[PDB]
């Protein structure tokens, strides 16, 4: 048998090396050192989670293993500080996370027809709002079951969960909280960041549950649907970065906010890439290159990404500081409110309920971009990255406008 | 026609974006921001270097353009501080340079037969020594033509040039200078780092000259070769496993050169040198199936053919301070340095010819790759003669051959 397309004997060589670097405490805190550890660790736990009987269900087993396992390694101090640093240097300083998402978006968007583009976006945004309504309705419902005043349910539970994640919700929602109340950002942030991560774990769990239910009741699922020389693949990489650059320059210095909403650079990228598709500036050869590149990331490096995601974007200590029976239940139900909210809305709009609940439901309640990858990898619908981003970025910018209003009153 | 396989209209989109990021001064100082700029800049100047007859000869011209051009952009302050930072963050903090070399080495070594491995290394090291001798003989010869005492020619000119580059020569040769003399490291380093970079530019130039001469006089050249069962399939997995092996092998080598076997004897073995022995061992062990062994090759191709232009943009930024060069571009140093390089060329040419290697390739691997700025240099040189597949050999000289210069140094320095 083979591991991660590596035969056992060979994997041993690497697994041995990992441990030599580990116990000798010798590791370069850079790309090389990072991918080295991440590839090996991800490989084993990927396979393990790929074949755990109960633990591996559908396709959403493999990644969730690496993801959760990696977090347990940080919390239990299993990683050394240099190892955490190496991985962190790849995910943040070097910023592999964005690149990864950037590659995906480009590859996913450049593969579809131009005619089909504008058809979706018009019916999608309403679905997102439908999800929020359900997220609020259920939250308040269960909230009063816990004897918790409505305002808090919206300010400390609903809004932050549906928020566009750490940078997009906790970073700015604490800012709006301080601007309107005057109370410390920390007071809010700490509670928000903690609870949103709880829900993020539920989102990833229900993503696999809807997968099972989707393949059990085909009528609800769309089965992954809502509605060449290297040079070609290399050009895909160029377009992935260059498109992200443009979007960045737009959200920072040109068109940071269209109106009362602040448009996150990833949201612009979607409109930039989509525009680039419709412009047909990219030949079908190149448009494939972007697809093929996207595959390489989503199929080879997905395990690696999870090792990084389970390290940086999952502080298990802060979760524990808020894992009172109350928060665990309240948070979960809010997520289910989002599921049913986006399911109903999408069904009415013409989308498949299962995919609608993931893209316009779970992808809202998750920890934004890091979250989307965590969720989408759990339902094996990684090809919906583009949609997931709309909710986390644009749909996140929506939560802010709503937040100011609710916070104000 | 197409700028880096991109039609002119599309390239415009990117080239426009680059300039928007530039003038608005908005750029993420990370991988994404880096590759974005590097890909675009490299693309145009890559094409341009090749297009001009005088500017480019054969396939040699493309990289040297990006390389030199990129340095001129830093010196002339054409790049913004954030842009230099972005590129620097990719090359150093993120350490793309090593990865790149790591991928190459792995792909090059895992492609050859196991029987053929040990045949070369035994005849190579002597050739390196032959190159040094010629590098010293010529240096002293021209040195006395400039009325410069021999000791200095060896301490401030020869040794540092042949040194294993910045980290390997200037960083440690100034250390040996201070241990034996007692005089400041700066005094040495500043002069050494300056002059070695001068020679590094000559090395890259003669690499293309030997290319022309090699294809003009085929008898001297091996056409990419120093020395005179079947893949069934390729999977990304297979290519992906190549990437794993590239990193995991570098890790092991690193753990060996730091905590296990830093120095075999009087020589300190740089981690890259170990990697060569680790990968070579891994080949002979056959732990990797031919499918995987190809994956490493294919991965190597992707870097050496797609990302080579990108690398140069980074190499021309970080590892080429044009201001310190100017601080030592006296007619004297320019000439003395150049001739030392030519001494290395002829030294490694003669030696290799006697050992059984092709003179042209021998002069590049055991000659110019010694006098260059180590690893950054090898890539600069090997891309100039289009013999990128000799990375493995170039590394032996820059790392192991560099560890040799140190032992020699302590003796010469001690002698005073
Ligand atoms: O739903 C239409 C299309 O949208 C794209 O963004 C996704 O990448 C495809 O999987 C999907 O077919
Ligand atoms: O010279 C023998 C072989 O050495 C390897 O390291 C190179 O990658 C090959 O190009 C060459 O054929």
């Amino acid at each position: 048998f083979k591991i991660f397309g590596m035969p056992l004997p060979l994997y041993a060589f690497a697994l041995i090396t990992l441990l030599l670097s580990h116990f000798y405490n010798a590791l370069p805190t850079d790309i090389v050192g990072g991918f080295a550890i991440m590839f090996i660790i991800g490989a084993i736990f990927g396979e393990i989670g790929k074949r755990l009987p109960i633990f591996n269900k559908y396709i959403g087993g493999a990644p969730v293993m690496i993801f959760l396992v990696a977090a347990y390694f940080v919390y239990a101090g299993i990683f050394t500080q240099k190892e955490i640093d190496a991985i962190s240097n790849v995910m943040d300083k070097s910023n592999f996370l964005n690149l990864f998402i950037a590659v995906l978006i480009t590859g996913a968007i450049l593969s579809v027809n131009r005619r089909l583009l504008l058809k979706s976006l018009l019916g999608y945004i309403p679905t997102i709002l439908m999800g929020i309504v359900g997220a609020s309705i259920f939250g308040i419902a269960i909230g009063l079951v816990f004897g918790i005043p409505v305002d808090r349910i919206m300010m400390l539970y609903v809004l932050p969960i549906m928020g566009g994640g750490n940078g997009a919700g906790a970073v700015p929602l604490s800012e709006i909280y301080h601007s309107v109340t005057g109370r410390s950002r920390e007071e809010y942030y700490s509670t928000a960041i903690a609870i949103l991560t709880i829900a993020n774990i539920f989102a990833i769990v229900f993503a696999a549950v809807l997968d099972i239910i989707g393949k059990k009741h085909t009528w609800l699922s769309g089965e992954g649907e809502l509605v060449i020389t290297h040079r070609e693949t290399a050009v895909g990489l160029v377009l992935s970065t260059t498109c992200f650059l443009l979007a960045y320059v737009v959200a920072k210095k040109i068109l940071p906010s269209i109106g009362g909403v602040a448009i996150h650079y990833f949201a612009w990228m979607v409109l930039i890439v989509a525009a680039l598709n419709a412009s047909g500036l990219c030949s079908p050869e190149i448009k494939a290159g972007a697809k093929r590149l996207s595959d390489f990331f989503s199929k080879q490096l997905l395990w690696v990404l999870m090792v990084g995601v389970g390290v940086c974007y999952t502080d298990l200590q802060e979760i524990i500081n808020a894992i009172t029976f109350a928060n665990v239940v309240i948070a979960a139900i809010i997520v289910i409110g989002a599921v049913l909210g986006a399911a109903i809305g999408g069904w009415l709009m013409g989308f498949f309920p299962i995919e609608s609940a993931i893209t316009a439901g779970l992808c809202m309640a998750n920890r934004g971009g890091s979250g989307d990858l965590e969720v989408l990898s759990a339902c094996n619908r990684m090809n919906l990255i583009s949609y997931a981003q709309i909710s986390s970025r644009l749909g996140g910018g929506i939560v802010l406008v709503i937040a100011s209003i609710v916070f104000g009153m």
